[PDB]
């Protein structure tokens, strides 16, 4: 691996309170501007935003099972090799086999890890006790010399070589602290720097330092497992970890199964010989921060990669295509839930995560400079976390559901640099990021229509309709509530028949009246009011009262609708929970017209 | 660069402004004297008033969710050094031969913020340039850093050549950054009581001005290497009237007031080479260490002004039966908690033209080359954008006819007014007279002699607008009656926008408005685009005992130019009858109803037949 995808946009942002409990949240506020090329008159600004929350008071304090996944095939490749021939004594590394296994699985560590890092990053609190689980403190060490003595053992140890405690003292007691943390025997070559203790004492650090440490043996450990090839899969535990510690509670209802799947993802206990890393594997981070750099800087870039985390989901997930046009991925299901658990549709979003889970580590990999695994070993990991969060017999908040859209975790939409990197099906359909961070992206004003004509008071053209998302017009009208989202209207619909209608209390006519509550994110879920058959929209674009008088209203011209709309990110900011954005939007979920449609539908397959 | 040039510089303040309550004027008397009949003058004083916006205005939040320009890069010889500071360190050789960006607009408003507060306050040390948040601002240090971290494009980085050269510089981009708190990023800080916490001597307020000053211009010349002049030009005077409230002449204009002051930018970064010879550089304002604070503020305040005043001479023309009116807004949908969504849509609709008029006025009032792709343009048109859709109760919003582009009046401002490009001006609305000049005018509009009844003449005057023919203000700055002789024929038909003083509803004075700042006839006042009959009393009643003649102008006055000239500008504390307001109508008129019809439906809807009965 060489460049990992880091860009200090969530650091820049300068957070000011931590976070002790679950009650409040730390919410990260991007602008976005939207003009048409048309005319600039035309214009909105809406306000993403991501709300982080600690899962629990003492998220990182978890009962260590031991038990799930367990790679056992991960072994160094020659340069690592040789390098660990040079831990035996002299004698012995001369005339060792040439073709040696040293198999590694640092994965609990990494897990463990990245959970105390989010933890850090919420509470800004982080020592030996949180890195040890309340275990350094009477962790005895078996002291063999020389590492001849390890197949002394009547297991397999993690090892903790001499070269590395020299080379980087850090490296080598954050790797202490850690296989503390998971139960893990350790070896080391000198027990104790006092001659005759049985327990190895820790130079006590500074937190900032402590942190500095914690980060660059992630960055180690993701350098160990990448060079045997189950990089992807070290980073799918790592990035398990932080989203263990920390809930970024999402944008949609349904959206947080992948939170749920992350949750659920455990390691077995590590193993395996830690040498001297390779001087020039990871290049460089994007990003460039100082030894013992303030929790500010810190919780900054870790919180970025938490949300840019987040955001690969949503950024990367396979369009299902119906009548070969790419639709966002919804699942639907006759069947009535039954004490929040959804079967079938547990069984639909396990088929679909299949290919889901492909992407998605594929991409996950490509944002951490890692090269994605040949094989699909870590999918079909989270997969399995999948399955296992499908068939839990507990009732469940996001399989309450009847007709769900999975893969939405977090607007990925101002938090990249760059998209390129990234393979992802979505963003050919175009349901996937709308601008760029740092570049103005003209993209298509709304779906190809056709104007089919205009009326006295009213204008209508025929959309040849996706989603509400691949019209991203509607947002600049969504925003401006004096006379903008109220002349849309569907009164011109023969049959009004949406799946994720959006505001269902007021069924049981204007576009208004069909929106979700969007309050967090004005932005538009990518399978928000979707229809497959082409609809037609009348625009009010006058108003003519009863008396005689011809009011013109700013309802956009047709050069507006029918011309790109540009795009620029604004700043990112930190601030508070308030009551406006915690309003949850209520939406249509339940069988519908379209919804028997979709299970018909061609679904090429 | 010169473009700006010495008026108010070398009038001379003295007084330290320490509230909001309290302001400074800069009164610029003028003469005006008829070419016909040198007898015929008055002396009118035009005021300036200039006030701050807060107490503690300069230390508003940054947030960092603003304007974000990109795509600004170096020149030729800028990426050659940057390259050169870059290579020296090898967690910098990594970005050797990519294109670097600079974005300081951030600092720049800051420092127009900031320079604006000790202009007014005289007051300024490392908090008020820092927000007062130097004291623990960390700097991650370019030798101190992991081999595995790398500078981002992000990063605003002062290479240690920039110290080298000029400490001056170096610590203001410091403060300011620290103000836009950015990833500032040195090649060594001198651990010295602080791992990262970056000491600094003390500063008397003259040095730390001067420094402030010249490191201002580094960042304009920074910016317009780039082409990006004006994009790192406006932000300095958004800062500037961010600070200092610059009193407006009418409560229509000023809009333009918030809306630079609802413009912000996103947090700074690039690298700061150090100054190339002069490429703004060369053009050196003040050139003494630690200056005078009377002369900076001086020019600080001419500029604060001369911005100000570019707004009504950067104002799109409002074509009406082919006659050019100064763009005046009108709605009907009455005003509902203080607002009208549709003057705002309106003001929207005009501001994309006038948003790059003002900024091609800015950049050929500052010199800096203009750019084909207008991001300032855009920049300004979203600060106006977010003022419009403001869900608060807004003043200068609540009527339902106004007129937005004119917030200072620019006359008698400006060495000369020749660059600047003005559709306004080639009409008859934009200076009245040029300062150290005699500027002759049209003394009324197209004008014909129609009868002499009894201690009366009437003319017909194709009236257009109140400021469009001067010799009223000649009559009612007239040590004898103010305009008390002149009046109108009123008919069905002339109907009078923005019409003077409503609360009385013949003589002409009623229907002006009683400016108390700002003597010179606001334009758009008295609009009518029908023509007007007009009779001045020449004598008194006859029939009576006396029949006695008044200074009343005669014929040639009132058909002959005028000419006017400046004065001096004195600079005068807070008077009382200065903040007298005029009670202006700002009602939907009929003659709101032709303009409505008129987009409503077309043009040709009001063409000859507006006026009624000949």
């Amino acid at each position: 691996g060489r460049k990992p995808m880091f860009c200090e946009i969530i650091k820049l942002a300068n957070r000011k309170r931590l976070i002790f409990n679950t009650t409040d949240e730390r919410v990260y506020d991007a602008r976005l501007n939207y003009c048409s090329t048309a005319d600039s008159t035309v214009q909105a600004d809406c306000h993403i935003y991501w709300r982080l929350k600690l899962r629990r008071t003492d998220a990182v304090f978890e009962e260590y099972t031991g038990q799930g996944y367990s790679l056992d095939t991960a072994a160094y490749p020659q340069q690592y090799t040789d390098i660990i021939r040079g831990y035996y004594s002299k004698h012995v590394s001369s005339s060792l086999a040439a073709n040696t296994q040293h198999f590694v699985n640092v994965l609990a560590m990494l897990r463990h890890a990245g959970a105390c890092i989010a933890h850090y990053c919420m509470t800004g609190k982080i020592d030996f006790d949180i890195l040890s689980k309340k275990k350094h403190k009477n962790k005895e060490v078996v002291t063999l010399s020389n590492a001849d003595s390890l197949s002394f053992l009547p297991h397999s140890a993690l090892y903790l070589p001499s070269p590395l405690r020299a080379s980087d003292p850090e490296i080598f007691n954050m790797l202490y602290l850690l296989g503390c943390a998971c139960d893990a025997s350790i070896a080391m070559d000198n027990i104790s720097n006092t001659s005759g203790a049985a327990k190895y004492s820790m130079p006590h650090y500074n937190p900032l330092q402590l942190s500095h440490a914690l980060h660059v043996t992630i960055f180690y450990m993701l350098s160990l497992m990448d060079s045997c090839g189950y990089g992807d899969d070290a980073v799918l535990a790592l990035t398990s970890g932080l989203h263990s510690v920390t809930t970024v509670i999402a944008h949609s209802d349904e959206g947080g199964i992948t939170r749920d799947a992350l949750r659920e993802l455990s390691y077995t206990q590590p193993y395996g010989t830690m040498p001297v890393p390779i001087a020039g594997y990871f290049q460089h981070i994007n990003v460039l921060f100082t030894t013992q750099p303030a929790w500010d800087q810190f919780a900054g870039i870790w919180d970025y990669v938490i949300l840019a985390t987040a955001a690969l989901v949503h950024l990367s997930d396979p369009g299902m295509t119906v009548n070969d046009v790419t639709y966002p991925t919804t699942l639907t299901t006759k069947v009535a839930t039954v004490d929040g658990r959804n079967s079938d549709l547990a069984a639909q979003m396990m088929h679909s995560a299949t290919r889901f889970c492909d992407i998605f580590v594929e991409n996950l990999s490509t944002f951490w400079g890692v090269v994605a695994n040949p094989d699909g070993n870590a999918s079909q990991a989270l997969l399995h976390a999948f399955n296992i969060v499908a068939c839990a017999v507990e009732p469940n908040r996001h399989l309450e559901m009847n007709v769900m859209a999975p893969w939405y975790w977090v607007e990925s939409s101002a938090l990249f640099c760059d998209y390129a990197p990234f393979r992802s099906p979505i963003s050919s359909a175009g349901y996937g990021p709308q601008c760029v961070y740092g570049a103005r992206l003209v993209l298509a004003a709304t779906n190809s229509l056709e104007f089919t004509g205009e009326a006295g008071d009213y204008s209508a053209y025929r959309f040849e309709w996706t989603t509400m998302r691949h019209n991203p017009l509607f947002n600049i009208l969504n925003k401006r509530v004096g006379d903008g989202l109220a002349n849309v209207d569907f009164r011109l619909r023969p049959f009004n028949e949406w799946l994720l209608e959006g505001q269902p209390s007021r069924r049981s006519d204007t576009l208004d009246e069909y929106i979700w509550g969007s309050t967090s994110c004005d932005l538009f879920h990518p399978a928000e009011l979707t229809s497959y058959t082409a609809v037609c929209v009348r625009f009010r674009n006058y108003l003519s009262g009863a008396d005689g008088d011809v009011r013109i209203l700013n309802t956009p011209t047709r050069e507006v609708i029918e011309g790109n709309v540009v795009t620029r990110c604004d700043g990112i900011r930190c601030l508070d929970s308030n009551k406006r954005i915690q309003h949850v939007p209520e939406v249509a979920r339940r069988y519908c017209m379209m919804a028997r449609y979709l299970a018909q539908a061609r679904t090429f397959g």
